[PDB]
């Protein structure tokens, strides 16, 4: 599939630089047409087949496949993808309140309430996408961005989708692999993968939401990888003292290395808390 080859610069604007991902740059914009504001994720091509740096053809192809087919409040929207001959370039909905990871280190932890508020949207996007069938495959704090951090109740918009994936076998079997401190032990250990790592990453996002500390953080990424494989983690009382024990509870049925026996998006939906790149 091929994309607009015209020079986005003759349709938009482009102004501040928003983040610097490995192979991608992001950088508000405005289209000439309408006035509106947008991110414009710049995408390195590969330049050989065989090369090593930027993203394949079949790569970028899927994550643009996946983003044309979503539409919800929690999640991020594609309005354009424009192409040349280094980059693809998306033109995203432009979600400005910044991400979740830098407004959890203003804070140092939330209260179960600001929590839940932040989960509980979380929650609602991946029901979508799971119902989609879509794995987003690298959910973390820095995959989530606020509309606006300068309100009680921010509100979120999941990005990223660059490793997400449609689970159309209830398993896929490709090279996919997240950032450690997130990642399910079916990642670590190079195992089929379907909807059940995105849950365990949920867990992880809780545990951080409520103390501030993330559960299987070693002092190198190979350690992480095996402290996430043995299910290494505990609730250390300075952290945890008073926090509910149904928070725990829900928490423990995330971080559950069988993924079979973990809980299910619709599971975690119900459950009584809520119910009103791996190489150094
Ligand atoms: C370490 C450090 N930063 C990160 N980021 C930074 C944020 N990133 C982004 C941001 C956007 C985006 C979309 C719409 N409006 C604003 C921004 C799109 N795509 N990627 C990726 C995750 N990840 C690890």
């Amino acid at each position: 599939t091929v994309f607009r080859q015209e020079n986005v610069d003759d349709y938009y604007d482009t102004g501040e630089e928003l983040g610097s991902g490995q192979f991608a740059v992001v950088k508000k914009c405005r289209e000439k047409s309408t006035g509106l504001q947008y991110a414009a994720k710049f995408i390195k091509k590969r330049r050989t087949k065989s090369s090593r740096r930027g993203v394949s053809r079949e790569d970028i192809e899927r994550e643009v496949s996946i983003l044309k087919e979503i539409q919800h409040p929690n999640v991020i929207t594609l309005h354009e993808v424009y192409e040349n001959k280094t980059d693809v370039i998306l033109i995203l909905e432009l979600v400005a309140g910044g991400e979740l990871f830098d407004f959890l280190a203003e804070k140092e932890s939330l209260t179960e309430e600001e929590a839940t508020e932040f989960l509980k949207q979380i929650l609602n996007g991946v029901y979508y996408l799971h119902s989609l069938q879509i794995a987003h495959f690298d959910l973390k704090p820095e995959n989530i961005m606020l509309l606006d951090r300068n309100v009680p109740k921010p509100r979120i918009k999941i990005i990223d989708f660059g490793l997400a994936h449609k689970i159309d076998f209830g398993n896929e079997f490709k090279n996919i692999f997240g950032t450690p401190e997130f990642v399910a032990p079916e990642i670590v250990n190079y195992e089929p993968l379907g909807l059940e790592a995105d849950m365990w990453s949920i867990g992880v996002i809780t545990y951080i939401l409520l103390s501030g500390a993330s559960p299987f953080l070693g002092d190198t990424k190979q350690e992480t990888l095996a402290n996430v494989s043995a299910v290494n983690y505990e609730f250390e009382d300075e952290y945890f003292s008073n926090t509910s024990a149904l928070a725990k509870d829900f928490i423990r049925r995330l971080l559950v290395k069988d993924p079979k026996k973990r809980m299910t998006i619709q599971d975690s939906l119900q459950h009584p808390w809520i119910k009103p790149p791996q190489f150094e």
